[PDB]
């Protein structure tokens, strides 16, 4: 799985810690974190991730697009917090075409993430 090849569950954490780390440091999308609690977002988006990339564990949090409704996301916010997560993959010393396939499974969430 690709959640394997990635290193496992504490890999997958580190990467999601970087990836809103990444997003807090970009004023064209951390208003939207204003006021969240960001080890919990750390905490249930790397559940998140884990199951989508085949880990053990299923998702039995909330419905994205629900989490979502609303919340004023567009395609070029999501497709800019897609590159805090290819930077995250990067930077954690994932190889190219693992970061890639990682990237993959994370945009099949762009139609429950952005509304306008
Ligand atoms: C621009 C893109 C995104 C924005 C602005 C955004 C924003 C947020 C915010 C503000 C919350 C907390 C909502 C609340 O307090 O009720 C949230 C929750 C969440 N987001 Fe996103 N998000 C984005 C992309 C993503 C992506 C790409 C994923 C998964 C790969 C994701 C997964 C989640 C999860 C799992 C939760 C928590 C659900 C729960 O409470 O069970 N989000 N998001």
């Amino acid at each position: 799985s690709l959640f394997e090849q990635l290193g496992g569950q504490a890999a997958v954490q580190a990467v999601t810690a970087q990836f809103y780390a990444n997003i807090q440091a970009d004023a064209t999308v951390a208003t939207f974190f204003n006021g969240i609690d960001m080890p919990n977002q750390t905490n249930k988006t790397a559940a998140f991730l884990c199951a989508a990339l085949g880990g053990p564990n299923a998702w039995t949090g909330r419905n994205l697009k629900e989490v979502h409704a609303n919340m004023g996301v567009s395609n070029a916010q999501f497709t800019t917090v897609i590159g805090h997560l290819r930077s995250a993959l990067t930077g954690a010393g994932v190889a190219a075409a693992l970061v890639e396939q990682t990237v993959a499974v994370a945009e099949t969430v762009r139609g429950d993430v952005v509304t306008v």
